[PDB]
């Protein structure tokens, strides 16, 4: 079996973090990201 | 031999529900009361 | 304007999807062709 | 501040699931005990 795939991206998503609004994402993208989602803008909580 | 999804905000049936940003499924009364955000995430309704 | 979602074995407007086992989404007549299990994922419907 | 993804068989964490032809999430330990076919609706391992 093959890993998830970002919902941003594409690439692999190897251990993807639980998000607000249920996309995936991978590391790069997360990191990337700011203070929210970069598909929907659901804001990251804190 | 099916049932129709569950709204995830109000945990009632959501039979035809609408396509949002997020992944989230809303029955119509919920979307309806939403306002510019979804009541779950906040993702913003686009423009 | 939100749309309906689609179904993903034809990509068509599935605008009242059923409830699967395996989760995936599609419209009324690709589950009304599907036999007795997931045209996708071949997950066996109940029964 | 994130946490990891749920396995839907036994709610345990699953931080790295694999990509299955169903949608579904499972941990490593549900996926290496699953056999040939998903634990939940058992769509058939390819
Ligand atoms: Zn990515
Ligand atoms: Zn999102
Ligand atoms: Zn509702
Ligand atoms: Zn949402
Ligand atoms: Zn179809
Ligand atoms: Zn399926
Ligand atoms: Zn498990
Ligand atoms: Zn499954």
């Amino acid at each position: 079996f093959q890993f998830l795939r970002c919902q941003q991206c594409q690439a692999e998503a190897k251990c993807p973090k639980l998000l607000p609004c249920l996309h995936t994402l991978c590391s790069g993208c997360l990191e990337a990201s700011g203070m929210q989602c970069p598909i929907c803008q659901a804001p990251w909580p804190l």
